[PDB]
C-alpha cells in the first residue's frame, strides 16, 4: 500500500473506499473554483496570450500555479474577440464529459474495457450516419481528430483497391493516387506519407474562384492519371475547406469518382455539422452517396477536442479492408472490439463529452448557432464589399470568411505585409484574433465565426480598426 | 428554436451561477462514484440526437447509467489489465484541457502546451538516456507511437515521405518479438507494409525475443530477398509483461544497420525507478521508444509518446512538405511532427500526474507491484495445477490451469471458468488473454489499492474451483 507510505501524496489516487475522501474533494474543489473562474472570466483574458520531473511530489500550491500558469499562457477562444480558427469555445458538456471520462477511465480499445461506450459510440455514429443519409449499413469509429479520420478512410480505400491489408503495397506496378481539391486539407498528405503512398500520390484538382473543386479539372485530372499509368483509387470531396469554409460539389464529385469506380470520401470535417440545419444541410447534396466521411464535431459542434469521426456507409468494410487477422470476439449483443477496426487501439472515451454535448444543444440548438454563424459571416462579408482596399477569397458556404487587403497603395509584393500587419494590430489593439492562413500563395485574414459570444459589434470594431489602418 | 443557459460558458460571467451549479453536480457525482468505486464491482452487471436541449436531469442520468454501465479499475479486485485507475490530477489534468480547449496543432493553437510537452519529452527521453538531440511528441495512444516510430523507420530506410513505398521490388520487413504487440501489425498494415511485413521472432519459455532467432530471422529475410529495416524490442510484453534483451537486441539491430525501436509502452515506466530502471538497460540506445504512461504511470487514457534518440529526424523523414514556421523560441508547430494533427493537450494531465506523483511515488508504486506479483508468482509456484507462463520481468503474471484432470483440449475451459467465477464470485477480475494457442489467465497489478488480501482471495476462490 503505497498510498499509506511517505512517498506518496495522500491525493495522489481517489481512494475507492472513501478513505481520502476530504483531502481529494479539495484538491478537486480547487481546481474546479480556478477552472470556473477563468472561464466565467474568459472576456478578461486577451484571445492570444501576452521543466523537470520532481524526485518528490509537489504541493498543491504548485499544482494550482502550474494550471494557472497554464491557462494564462494559452489561447483564449472564450474571448468574444476569438475569430479566426476552427477552434471554439467548449460546450459546458464538453467540458464535463471529459472530466468523466477521465474519471472513470475506460478504454476504447475493446468491449471489456469499455462496455458501455463502445455500445454508446457505435450506436451513436450509426445515428449520425444516418443523418448524413448513409443508409442501413453504415457506421463508423470515433477517432483522435480529423487527420486520422482522413488517414483510416484512404486506409480503407487503398485496402479495398489493392487488397493491402496482409501484403501491402510496395508490389504494385502502378502508383496508387486520390484526387482532392487543391484547398483540401493537409491531413491528406500527411495520410499519404503514412499510408506508404507518398505525399506526391495526393493529386490536387483545380478549385474555382469560390474554392470549390472544379469536376471538369477532376475528371481531367483522372484521365491524366491514368494516361500517366498511374493508379487513382479515392477522390476526396471537402465540405467546409480549413481556409475558405467553402463546400465542394459534392453530387458531382460523388458521380465522377462513381464512374471511375473510385472510393467517394467527402471530408466533412467542418461542414458536416450542417446536418443539423434543415434551412443549410442542401449545401451537402450528394453527401448521402459517399463511400465514407470524415466529421469533426469538435469543430462546429463545439466539443472539446478531439472529437472527429470516420463514417462508412458499408460498417463491414472495417472488417474486410482494414481490421488485421486476429479471432473473432464479437459480444453476443453483435459489437465489435473498436480497436480492430479503429486506426487507434486504445483510445479516450469521446464518446462521453459527444453524446453529452449532442443532448445538451440539441438538434435546434446546433441549428440556431449555425444560423446565426452564418449571419456574423454575412455581416464580415457585407463588410468587406463595402471596402474597395479588401477583397472577398469568394463566395462563402459556411460561416467561414477569408477576405485580405489589396491595397492600391502598394504593390503587391506588400499585401502580405500590410495584411500580417493589420492582423497584429486587430490582435494588437482590438483584441480581436483573426488567422492569417497562406492562400494562393499569399497571406490572407481568415474569419470563423464559431464563438457564439462574437457579436455584431465585435464584427463593426474589426472593420473600424481596419478603417483607421487603412487611413 | 433556442439554447440552454448553460450550453456554454458566457466569458463575461452572464452565466456563472448557473454554469456553477451544473460543474458542481458533475463534479460531485463524479466524486461519489469514485470515493465509492470499491462498491461498484470491476466489471458492470435506443440512441437518437434530440431535436431540443435536453434536461440537466436527463444529463446527469446519463452519467450515473455511464459510471454504472462502466468497467472499474478502481476497484481492488480489477488486476486484469495495464489499464488503471486514474491518478488525481489526471482527472483534472484533463479538466483542465477541456476547458482551454486548446490545439496541439499548432503553436499559435496551444502556445504554453506545445512548448511544455516538447521540453517535457526531452525531459523524459533524457530519463530514457536518449542523449541531447533526444526528442518526442504526444500521441493519442502507443499505437500510433509505434506507427509513428515505424513511419520514421520506414521513411529513413527508403526516402519515402513523398513518393512513398510501392515501387519497391524487395518487400520492407521489420522484426519482433512473436509476444510484441499488434500494433506493429496494424502499424505495418497502415504503413502500406502489411500484416505480414512483421516478422516474428522466437521468444524464449520466458517471453523475450531470443537474440540468436532475431540474427537468424534477419539473416533468412535477406535470403529471401526481403528488406529489413527495423527491429523492435519490447520492454513489458502485453500479455506476460516481459523484457526483451535490450541491449543485445540493440547490438544485433545496430550490427544489421536496423533502426532500433523499443517498446516501452508498458516498461518504460522504470525509468522512475532506480530499482527496477536497470532491467531497460540499452534502452538508452534506441533510436526511438513508444511510452505510454496512461498504463504504469497512471495518466489517464490516453497519454502516450514517441521519442526519437535524434528529434531532427521527424523534420527530415516525416514531415510533410510546408513552409518552415518555427517561433522565435525555436519551438515547430506538433502538428507537423506528428501523426496527429488536432491533438488533445494530454501534456496538461501528463505534467501535472508527474509532479503531483514525483519520481518516488512512481518508484514506490512500481516496487508494489513488483510486490505483488511476487505474490501472485508464489500462488502459483504452491499449486501443481497451476504453471506459470515463464519468469517475470514487470509486475504482470500470466498463468494457467493445466490440471491433470482433464484433457489438455479442455484447459481453456477450465480456464475460462475459473475466470468467470473469479469475477463473479470473487469480484476479481482477471483477464483471459490467448496466449501460446491457449487460454491464460493475467494479472496485472497496477491498482494502488490492490492489496495481500485481494490475492489470496484470488487463491482461496481458485483451490476451491480447483477441488
Amino acid at each position: 500500500n503505497a498510498m499509506d507510505s511517505r512517498f506518496l501524496p495522500a491525493t495522489a489516487f481517489i481512494d475507492p473506499e472513501g478513505r481520502n475522501r476530504n483531502e481529494v474533494e479539495r484538491l478537486v474543489q480547487q481546481v474546479v473554483d480556478l477552472i470556473l473562474a477563468k472561464l466565467t472570466g474568459a472576456a478578461e483574458r486577451p484571445p492570444m496570450p501576452e521543466i523537470t520531473i520532481p524526485e518528490a511530489a509537489a504541493t498543491e500550491a504548485t499544482l494550482l500555479q502550474a494550471i494557472r500558469d497554464m491557462v494564462d499562457g494559452s489561447m483564449n477562444p472564450a474571448n468574444p474577440g476569438y475569430i479566426g480558427h476552427m477552434d471554439p469555445m467548449p460546450a459546458t458538456m464538453a467540458i464535463l464529459g471529459d472530466l468523466v471520462a477521465a474519471a472513470v477511465n475506460n478504454n476504447m480499445l475493446s468491449l471489456e474495457m469499455s462496455p458501455s461506450f463502445s455500445r454508446l459510440e457505435t450506436l451513436l455514429l450509426r445515428a449520425i450516419a444516418g443523418l448524413f443519409g448513409l443508409g442501413e449499413q453504415a457506421g463508423g469509429v470515433l477517432t483522435s481528430g480529423g487527420s486520422l479520420a482522413n488517414l483510416q478512410a484512404l486506409a480503407v480505400a487503398r485496402n479495398v483497391a489493392f487488397d493491402s491489408v496482409e501484403p501491402g503495397i510496395t508490389g504494385l506496378a502502378q502508383r496508387p493516387v486520390i484526387f482532392a481539391s487543391e484547398a483540401a486539407h493537409t491531413s491528406l498528405q500527411k495520410a499519404a506519407m503514412l499510408l506508404g503512398l507518398g505525399t506526391a500520390a495526393v493529386i490536387p484538382v483545380r478549385a474555382t474562384a469560390d474554392s470549390r473543386m472544379d469536376p471538369e479539372d477532376l475528371r481531367a485530372r483522372i484521365d491524366q492519371a491514368r494516361g500517366a499509368g498511374q493508379h487513382p483509387f479515392c477522390v476526396v470531396a471537402t465540405a467546409g475547406t480549413t481556409t475558405t469554409g467553402n463546400i465542394d460539389p459534392l453530387a458531382e464529385i460523388g458521380a465522377i469518382a462513381r464512374e471511375h469506380g473510385l472510393w467517394f470520401h467527402v471530408d466533412a470535417a467542418y461542414g458536416g455539422a450542417l446536418v443539423f440545419s434543415e434551412r443549410h444541410r442542401w449545401r451537402l447534396a450528394g453527401i448521402e452517396q459517399a463511400d465514407s466521411i470524415t466529421f469533426n464535431p469538435q469543430k462546429w459542434l463545439y466539443v472539446a477536442k478531439t472529437c472527429a469521426m470516420v463514417l462508412f456507409r458499408d460498417a463491414g468494410v472495417l472488417e474486410r479492408a482494414f481490421r488485421i487477422p486476429a479471432p473473432n470476439m464479437r459480444a453476443t449483443d453483435g459489437f465489435i472490439n473498436l480497436g480492430e477496426i479503429g486506426v487507434q487501439g486504445t483510445r479516450h472515451a469521446d464518446v462521453v463529452k459527444l453524446w453529452l454535448t449532442l443532448q445538451h444543444i440539441g438538434q435546434q440548438g446546433y441549428a440556431r448557432l449555425i444560423d446565426d454563424g452564418y449571419r456574423l459571416a454575412e455581416r464580415v462579408v457585407e463588410g468587406v464589399r463595402q471596402r474597395p482596399f479588401l477583397r472577398l477569397a469568394g463566395e462563402i458556404d459556411t460561416n467561414i470568411v477569408c477576405f485580405r487587403g489589396e491595397p492600391d497603395w502598394l504593390p503587391a509584393e506588400r499585401w502580405d505585409d500590410w495584411n500580417a500587419a493589420l492582423q497584429a494590430l486587430l490582435l494588437r489593439e482590438g483584441k480581436i484574433f483573426l488567422s492569417l492562413p497562406v492562400y494562393r500563395g499569399g497571406r490572407w485574414l481568415r474569419a470563423v465565426l464559431l464563438n457564439p459570444y462574437t457579436t455584431d459589434a465585435v464584427i463593426d470594431a474589426m472593420f473600424k480598426q481596419i478603417d483607421r489602418f487603412a487611413g
